[PDB]
């Protein structure tokens, strides 16, 4: 879990965070300042301790409408010439009404904890996986503290879906994070 | 390291290997079948055990020259709508003359072992890093043999490039694996 936190910061957040505000700048110029509230000039990393990583947010919850991509950023990265970073902008709805707009993705290494929890040889329990997901969640911040960009640029949304999955909506969790801030 | 093998397989290779031949085929249709050879239709993953992951292949070896991109694949992945996957095709020179064409990139997560080795608080030596690199490699090899999509789509190029000197040719290492 220590290794995943470092890996994620070094493999991704280190590369995308620096150039993110420049990309919001141009997005607002061309899309009539959709991302106005400084609260929505941040990257929102969904960190379900669930360790579930679905592909489509509109499918998990229909109240997270996809509205637009950021502008693409091309980085020369590890033997890829012009690796392409696309980031998705979402509108969050409440009772039919647009209650928010933000840059939403999941922390992908979390699926590693899930996959590894299920391995027959070196597997472990849902409760041990919950513990490793927390060590991950905690460790990312201590690395995160030291880097001047970071805090202004992205925010972790940490959450545990009930044993069902119902009685819980992810739109409500996202809305309560932007509103609190 | 156990964690990096699973993370690299689960979070990247799982996603990109199934579409690769379909992408090589469209590429071949628009680039006078540049990837004609059998050696030319694998994703080759550079696995330097020194965990040196530089960003440019023409800079590391002048006999590896960028030719073109595969067509992109668009994948809905962990809240990114149409996340963009690209892969780079390179001509491999021998005696100043084109000898091979292939899809080439580094195993990015090795950068983690490198940064950890450079961390003053980690207390993680170069000897300890090499042992993790080898364990990463091995655990990745064990995952890939156990998956059908690896057989004709994926090849690990694992090398121990010495600290100093020029006795190691990445180009020739790549041309070795390409012909086998
Ligand atoms: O290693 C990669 N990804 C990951 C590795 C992890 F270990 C992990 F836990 C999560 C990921 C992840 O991508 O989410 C990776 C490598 C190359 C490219 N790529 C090259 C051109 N276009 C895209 N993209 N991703
Ligand atoms: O987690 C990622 N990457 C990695 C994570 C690792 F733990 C690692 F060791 C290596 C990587 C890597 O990408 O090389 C990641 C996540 C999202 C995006 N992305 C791309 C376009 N929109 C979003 N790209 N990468």
């Amino acid at each position: 879990a220590h290794g995943l936190a470092w890996s994620y910061y070094i493999g991704y957040l280190r590369l995308i965070l620096p150039g993110l505000q420049a990309r919001i700048r141009m997005f607002n110029q061309l899309h009539n300042n959709m991302l106005s509230g400084a609260g929505s000039r941040r990257l929102y990393i969904l960190f379900p301790l669930d360790c579930g990583v679905p592909d489509n947010l509109s499918v998990v919850d229909p109240n997270i409408r996809f509205r637009d991509m950021l502008p693409q950023q091309n980085i020369d990265r590890a033997g890829i010439k012009n690796r392409v970073y696309s980031n998705s902008v979402y509108e969050i709805l409440e009772n039919g009404q647009p209650a928010g707009v933000c840059i939403l993705e999941y922390a992908t290494p979390l699926q590693t904890l899930f996959a590894m929890s299920q391995d027959a040889k070196a597997g472990f329990s849902r409760e041990d996986r919950l513990e490793q997901a927390k060590l991950f969640c905690r460790t990312l911040e201590e690395i995160l503290e030291d880097v001047p960009e970071s805090r202004n640029n992205c925010r972790l949304i940490v959450y545990q879906e009930p044993t069902d999955g119902n009685s819980f909506s992810l739109s409500q969790e996202v809305l309560r994070h932007i509103r609190q801030e």
